[PDB]
């Protein structure tokens, strides 16, 4: 029944993915941004110049206060508001209605985002990272417990307007080629994972693999980057400058804020590395790889001048929390999230990107000695 799922979602590019959900009685219809990297379900509640529509409590029958308040910090912007329960259902998700926690969100700062198109969060995540704390039980939680739905998700998300599909359930082996690779999720509060190598044009970085989580490496559709850790960031920038060198740069489009441009359709990607991350396998002393290619790394952004060129965004930055594998990192690969099992699996996806000799691919087995000592502690 996973076909009333597939394109599900919608999006513009760097802005979020979002699902159409309702909640109340009768149902209100809103957009709701799709995040693996929290844990609480959240919806404009009031008026706000950058949202069309927002929750009515006082229009829904089913609506019930907790009579509790809740605040959210995240990276980029924070929210506060009430809490309360409602029922709540996916148009084109299953087939089913839950009561599920909600935060009516009231007072917002920087975190609704202009021409996004989306009024709400969902919190993918597990409850040891839930705000106010981990007694909110979060949506996909009291999805799987009050109906069949099996413990499991599935993302495609399709690059740069943007598009992508969220299967609540399972796996639609129509979305993805070749097989999944499944590494372990280390601890059940963010998705963490644990990445064993990076090479950069198959030259491995040759860090300290405890380097690649410090202090942490999530798995995290809210995030639009490939965040990395301050040494690794360092490690991989230099490298990809030198692969580059060719060509010149200003040295702020390194850290994101300037663009670069071209003539349309003459965008060196030849001199762009390709990276490739390797993650803990399933079994012993093995791994396998995804490899990303510098179109997803490098972002295409609307021309600021008066042209019409490709102008891009450098999508990797740096970070003090960790290792973050945003969206632009899983817009190559059918993600599943098989909570279940413990585990993540990936898979080139349908909608890959296209380079002209070069592939997106997740690759293994591979070999690695000694996994377990590059998660951090
Ligand atoms: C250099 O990039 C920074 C950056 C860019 C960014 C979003 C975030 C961070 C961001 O913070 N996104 C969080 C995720 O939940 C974050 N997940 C990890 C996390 C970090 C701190 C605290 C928590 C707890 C709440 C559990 C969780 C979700 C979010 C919040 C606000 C807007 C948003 C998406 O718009 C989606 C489009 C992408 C917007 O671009």
């Amino acid at each position: 029944s996973f076909v009333e799922m597939v394109d599900n979602l919608r999006g513009k590019s760097g802005q979020g993915y979002y699902v159409e959900m309702t909640v109340g009685s009768p149902p209100q219809t809103l957009n709701i941004l799709v995040d693996t990297g929290s844990s609480n379900f959240a919806v404009g509640a009031a008026p706000h110049p950058f949202l069309h529509r927002y929750y009515q409590r006082q229009l829904s029958s089913t609506y019930r206060d907790l009579r509790k308040g809740v605040y959210v910090p995240y990276t980029q912007g924070k929210w506060e508001g009430e809490l309360g329960t409602d029922l709540v259902s996916i148009p084109h998700g299953p087939n089913v209605t839950v009561r599920a926690n909600i935060a009516a969100i009231t007072e917002s700062d920087k975190f609704f985002i202009n021409g996004s198109n989306w009024e709400g969060i969902l919190g993918l995540a597990y409850a040891e990272i839930a705000r106010p704390d981990d007694s909110l039980e979060p949506f996909f939680d009291s999805l799987v417990k009050q109906t069949h739905v099996p413990n499991l998700f599935s993302l495609q998300l399709c690059g740069a307007s943007v598009g992508g599909s969220m299967i609540i359930g399972g796996i639609d082996h129509s979305l993805y080629t070749g097989s999944l690779w499944y590494t372990p999720i280390r601890r059940e509060w963010y998705y963490e994972v644990i990445i064993v190598r990076v090479e950069i044009n198959g030259q491995d970085l040759k860090m300290d693999c405890k380097e690649y989580n410090y202090d942490k490496s999530i798995v995290d559709s809210g995030t639009t980057n490939l965040r990395l850790p301050k040494k690794v960031f360092e490690a991989a920038v230099k490298s990809i400058k030198a692969a580059s060198s060719t060509e010149k740069f200003p040295d702020g489009f390194w850290l994101g804020e300037q663009l670069v441009c071209w003539q349309a359709g003459t965008t060196p990607w030849n001199i762009f590395p390709v990276i490739s991350l390797y993650l803990m396998g399933e079994v012993t002393n093995q791994s396998f790889r995804i490899t990303i290619l510098p179109q997803q790394y490098l972002r295409p952004v609307e021309d600021v001048a008066t042209s019409q060129d490709d102008c891009y965004k450098f999508a990797i930055s740096q970070s003090s929390t960790g290792t973050v594998m945003g969206a632009v990192i899983m817009e190559g690969f059918y993600v599943v999230f098989d909570r279940a099992r413990k585990r993540i699996g990936f898979a080139v996806s349908a909608c890959h990107v296209h380079d002209e000799f070069r592939t997106a691919a997740v690759e293994g087995p591979f070999v690695t000695l000694d996994m377990e000592d590059c998660g951090y502690n």
